[PDB]
């Protein structure tokens, strides 16, 4: 099916998915000259001191880190956001190299990957209504550049041997996500899109404007990956981020000054 390589990757999504050319798709460029600061948004609320995580699980795109939904533990807040959103997984996108990898761009900067923390809303009951709805998701992303380690992302490093091929998943409990965030919350926010098909319209993106320094060995450690399943010719699981769609009118809003 759908995939990144040449015959499969983002420039033919639309002939499965015709929403790839839609209206509110991302990822898109933050052009920072032109986004404004909204003082109508109230302080966001990242509330993950009770966060349950379960599982990672390579999914032949990239590999999620799950947590247990079933009740409010990890939310997401404030901001843009109207009710509570519940945090159900993260996940990366990455390049191949250190230029490359990251889905939303700062002032057309590409960062070396990007981390996404999956929310749904609750009033919808379940995921599956959340992505049926405009205002169902809500992403938190953060991006990530090559320097220092993150010593909260090795955890995260270290099981990535034991889920090196698609459909493979290893037991992740007591991961603290918290880790992963950078000092700051300053952000820009607008309205999206599901960055991979089906590339539903239900995603409220909330872009860190810090991003965390990871270092390059723990990076080419996510390049070591593969996206195909066990047996398989093996094809390395890199550069799996989707370019800058068009903004369509939208307008990209700063919690900052
Ligand atoms: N990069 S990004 O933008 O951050 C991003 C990209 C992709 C995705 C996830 C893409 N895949 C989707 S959407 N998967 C999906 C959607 C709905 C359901 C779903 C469906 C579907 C059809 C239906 O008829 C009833 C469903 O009921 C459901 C009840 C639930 O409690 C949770 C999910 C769920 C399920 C599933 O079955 O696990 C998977 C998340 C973030
Ligand atoms: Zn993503």
């Amino acid at each position: 099916h759908w995939g990144y390589g040449k015959h499969n990757g983002p420039e033919h999504w639309h002939k499965d998915f015709p929403i790839a050319k839609g209206e509110r798709q991302s990822p898109v460029d933050i052009d920072t000259h032109t986004a404004k600061y909204d003082p109508s948004l109230k302080p966001l609320s990242v509330s993950y001191d009770q966060a349950t995580s379960l599982r990672i699980l390579n999914n032949g795109h990239a590999f999620n880190v799950e947590f247990d939904d079933s009740q409010d533990k990890a939310v997401l807040k404030g901001g843009p956001l109207d009710g509570t959103y519940r945090l159900i997984q993260f996940h990366f996108h990455w390049g191949s190299l250190d230029g490359q990898g990251s889905e939303h761009t700062v002032d057309k900067k590409k960062y070396a990957a990007e981390l996404h923390l999956v929310h749904w809303n609750t009033k919808y009951g379940d995921f599956g209504k959340a992505v049926q709805q405009p205002d169902g998701l809500a992403v938190l992303g953060i991006f990530l550049k090559v320097g220092s380690a993150k010593p909260g992302l090795q955890k995260v490093v270290d099981v990535l041997d034991s889920i090196k091929t698609k459909g493979k998943s290893a037991d992740f409990t007591n991961f603290d996500p918290r880790g992963l965030l950078p000092e700051s919350l300053d952000y820009w926010t607008y309205p999206g899109s599901l960055t991979t098909p089906p590339l539903l319209e239900c995603v409220t993106w909330i872009v860190l404007k810090e991003p965390i320094s990871v270092s390059s060995e723990q990076v080419l450690k996510f390049r070591k990956l593969n996206f195909n399943g066990e047996g398989e010719p093996e094809e390395l699981m890199v550069d799996n981020w989707r370019p800058a769609q068009p903004l369509k009118n939208r307008q990209i809003k700063a919690s900052f000054k």
